[PDB]
RNA sequence: GGGGCUGAACGGUUUCGACUUCGAGCAUCGAAUCCAGGGAAGCGUGCCGGUGCAGGCAAGAGACCACCGUAAGCGUCGUUGCAACCAAUUAAGCGCCGAUUCCAAUCAGCGCGACUACGCCCUCGCUGCCUAAGCGACGGCUGGUCUGUCAGACCGGGAGUGCCCUCGGCCCGGAUCCUGGCAUCAGCUAGAGGGACCCACCCACGGGUUCGGUCGCGGGACCUGUGGGGACAUCAAACAGCGACUGGGAUCGUCAUCUCGGCUUGUUCGUGUGACCGGGAGAUCCGAGUAGAGACAUAGCGAACUGCGCACGGAGAAGCCUCGAGGACAUGCCGUAGGACCCGGGUUCAAUUCCCGGCAGCUCCACCA
RNA sequence: CGCGGGGUGGAGCAGCCUGGUAGCUCGUCGGGCUCAUAACCCGAAGAUCGUCGGUUCAAAUCCGGCCCCCGCAACCA
């Protein structure tokens, strides 16, 4: 399973575990990061990162801030801001129903695989929530800090990295 | 220190898909979607009035100030405001630190052992005995200065019944009844009583507010105040406080006809009707009905509109109808056209890749300088 | 002594080949959360560009000199 049976060729860069961990199969939607030249290059011998990233609902358009970038080779690089705002395409049909669901149950946006195509990227949005029902501290203490870390260690050796 | 194997490397590399210029919509967008270089009242109107900005919009306001006879802009004062506006984040809190209470008692343990008003309001003397009134003050024998209790009077009543005869320290008392015999004495100074009363027949008065009223009408004429140690106001005959009889006295009552009265047509009116018409929820002669159970409206014909006084011809916002979709101008959302080929130039779509080449960081060189 | 580069609130970094209103991170001040501190969050203030002189309408920017720092060079008989 490529890309519809047999069309184009899309399975470089591996998929952040990070997301399949700590959250749920709910949602799960397609947009688009919106790079420049020099970040084509520094995600194809797959240097990915496992840091934070939420979300930013700005007017109508979405703005996924919190992103940590290689960007290393062998000697020193001037880089460009490697944690600038990143307008994300999508489509006004899809905008207008997402933000109003990320905004009632306190939801997130992370992504979920990196498809690199041909030259250019694809990321893919999903829309879940924490394995916790929102917040109880008393409650809320022994399951998230036990059983959520044998999920988070277990099924990333499973699947390769 | 200089050239460069490399930084996306047959050119078919518009992610279905974002912005931002275009077709469409105008749903918000300095606006009760617009307005006049337009008209009408015998060619029009008036007897005084307008505008705002020091401070890009708006108020409390003095009627500031002056205009060729023919149209114009202040910042007077006190409050003057918007120049005052405390504008929000994500799923990882068991990691540092915390005292507890009414009857007696207040560091803990042990040996003894319990308090003042609860049953006491309310001086003093004998018992029984409430957890034990330290034989004394309740429930009761008895002993005293302290006077509980069948209580008046505007009953002036036949029928049972004179309903009964003293009061804040008693205005005066325990004599006929609660010492026992023999049916009610701790009120020892606080048992917080229950009271100004409930009218035998007739001395006389009144006849008044229902198509008036009342003397004979249902009332033996009546009701009632009052009188017996001290005196005066009514009845209405079974539909309506706007119900009933032929006749006598009180202040002799009421419904309706014509000369008093109401009007003159979008602003002023000649020229008349006229002191005329109104049987209008207006009086008044006289009659009828049983009453105050009740019912119609004064209009038509044409002289002035500053063109008969002072001025001007759109005088300066008193009202309605006609010419004209006042431009989609004011403005930025929606299906998509377009993608940035390590930042820059040619470029049959994008182009380190097939050409022109600028910087980090790595590989190659013809030297002692 | 030669060449190149660098100086930007308290500090480390933009911007300095194109002279038209100098920004970020951190820290400080003030206002919340907690018993309190730190962490998290926010508002506000603070640098006329090392100094001293020209050109231009306008100089942190172009140019020259002086005072410092850094890299390289400072060396065949």
């Amino acid at each position: 399973m490529t890309k519809k049976s047999a069309s184009s060729n899309n399975k470089v860069v591996a998929t952040n575990r990070k997301a399949r961990h700590n959250y749920t199969i709910l949602d799960t939607y397609e947009a688009g990061i919106v790079l420049m030249g020099t970040e084509v290059k520094s995600l194809r011998e797959g240097q990915a990162s496992l840091a934070d990233a939420f979300a930013t609902v700005d007017d109508g358009e979405i703005w996924l801030r919190n992103v940590h970038i290689a960007e290393y080779h062998h000697g020193t690089w001037t880089n460009h801001a490697p944690r600038r705002n990143r307008k994300l395409l999508l489509h006004r049909k899809q905008i207008d129903n997402l933000i109003g669901k990320i905004r009632d149950g306190n939801l997130t946006l992370v992504p979920l695989s990196i498809y690199f195509t041909d030259g250019k990227v694809k990321v893919e949005l999903a829309l879940a929530r924490g394995k916790q029902a929102h917040d109880k501290r008393q409650d809320l203490a022994r399951r998230d800090a036990q059983r959520e870390v044998i999920r988070e260690l277990g099924r990333r050796a499973k699947g390769k990295i």
